């Protein structure tokens, strides 16, 4: 029936490949998050991430095959108690993995002990739980806050239905074109960015956390971003971060990880408090953000190179991956990071209950195409949503230079003059 292994052990094996230490924690435990008071939070060095709250997914064999897990390999789960691995044990022995153990002794043990190592995301309390926006609401104390004025924002593309059709209590809705221009798609001019940000009650000094709402987008409606209201939250977060917010939090997954969670939600119409004066100079930091011109002086940079956040489809020009754009193809010289089925989907950078991937597994792939935190790295996509959110990720494991090209495909192929290849490489 089981099998335990001790502390000691386990030390012994964190080098080994045939070993698979499971984390069945939470994700956001996993990524550093103290959610049962521990004094160090974060997962065992060289842990991989598969929350026991997947076990409900019908697709769960296959996330396992999917992080090669294979069944000759020693399965090791932890937990915050031995009784959370246990339904997770029992789903790999009856699924042909004979060879599972629990190790007992994370929490207080692990974590409570410094000879043994852990690991982090780097800025993890960027990347929000759902408890920590419920506590942020009721005034309850909360680690990785001390502010005094806050703002929960619901993002969405013309579509308020996303915001009144059930939101997070006490929240505002924000379009994304109060912060981003439908003429080019990409950021607003400065002076448009400040008025826009104090009428919805942003100062700089303002802790905004951003969420959206997945309401399954499909390829034949005539806006189908207004179903994508996740990416354009890590989208606007991307936008305040270059105005000069400077505390900018997004709730991990979105409005499922609030629903998930089982907190109440609000069905009102909240109006929008002002503030007269944002309190510093747009943008603060303006190096997140590059044109088409840096970018084509980033192509032919040793420094520099810019990475594509697209789908295979529009890699090879087989569609342009979008209703307004025409042109197929591809910019000749990017690093190719495929974000999954098509332009309103990040499958190879989320979870299926729309939190981020595992960051392993994204640096693991980043790192086979070069794609690596030495370079000044500048993502994007068709306009700048999903290379926010591949930004986001890298901007959360502290990589120091990165940045988005925000005129992507559509600024660049609207110019005859610049070049793209199409078809399979
Ligand atoms: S990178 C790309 N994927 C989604 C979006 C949003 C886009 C759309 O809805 O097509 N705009 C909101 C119009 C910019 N960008
Ligand atoms: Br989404
Ligand atoms: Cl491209
Ligand atoms: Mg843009």
């Amino acid at each position: 029936d089981h099998t335990e292994i001790t502390t000691d052990s386990l030390l012994a094996l964190l080098g080994s490949e045939k070993v698979k230490i499971i984390d069945v924690r939470s994700a956001d435990a996993y990524n550093g998050w103290r959610m049962r008071g521990e004094v160090r939070g974060g997962h065992i060095k060289g842990a991989k991430s598969l929350p026991a709250k997947w076990l409900t997914d019908p697709e769960w064999l296959n996330i396992v095959r999917f992080k090669q897990i294979r069944p000759e390999d020693a399965i090791v789960l932890y937990g915050y108690t031995p009784e959370e691995c246990e339904q997770t044990a029992t789903r790999f022995k009856e699924n042909g993995y004979n060879n599972v153990s629990v190790f007992h002794r994370f929490h207080p043990d692990w974590t409570g002990n410094d000879a043994f190592p852990m690991d982090r995301l780097e800025q993890y309390n960027r990347l929000v739980p759902a408890e920590w926006v419920n506590g942020l609401i009721s005034g309850e104390e909360i680690p990785e806050y001390d502010n005094d004025t806050f703002i929960v924002c619901h993002a969405h593309y013309r579509n308020r239905d996303a915001y009144l059709s059930g939101h997070i209590p006490g929240a505002t809705d924000m379009d994304t074109l109060a912060l981003e221009s439908p003429e080019t798609w990409n950021r607003r001019t400065p002076e448009e960015l400040k008025k826009a940000l104090e009428e919805h009650g942003i100062t700089a000094s303002t802790t905004v956390v951003l969420y959206g709402k997945f309401m399954h987008p499909d390829n034949a409606d005539e806006f189908p971003g207004s179903a994508a209201g996740h990416i354009g939250a890590i989208r606007l977060a991307f936008i305040m971060m270059y105005a000069g917010v400077e505390d900018v939090r997004v709730l991990n997954g979105g409005y499922q990880s609030w629903t998930d969670a089982g907190f109440a939600i609000s069905k009102d119409d909240v109006p929008k408090t002002t503030v007269p004066e944002f309190g510093a100079p747009i943008p603060s930091r303006p190096e997140f953000a590059v044109d088409i011109d840096e970018a084509k002086e980033m192509l032919q940079s040793e420094d520099s190179d810019l990475v594509c956040v697209r789908s295979y489809p529009e890699y090879i020009g087989e569609v342009s991956g979008f209703n307004y754009i025409k042109k197929k193809g591809r910019i000749p010289g990017a690093i190719f990071a495929e974000c999954g089925s098509d332009a309103y989907h990040m499958e190879n950078y989320r979870n299926h209950d729309h939190t981020t991937r595992e960051y392993h597994e994204i640096e693991d792939i980043w790192a086979k195409s070069g794609i690596i935190p030495k370079k000044h790295l500048a993502f994007y996509c068709g306009t700048g949503w999903r290379g926010s959110e591949a930004w986001f990720n890298a901007l959360l494991m502290g990589w120091p230079r990165v940045s988005v090209y925000d005129g992507g495909w559509f600024e660049w192929s609207n110019d005859p003059e610049n070049p793209y290849e199409t078809g399979v490489p």
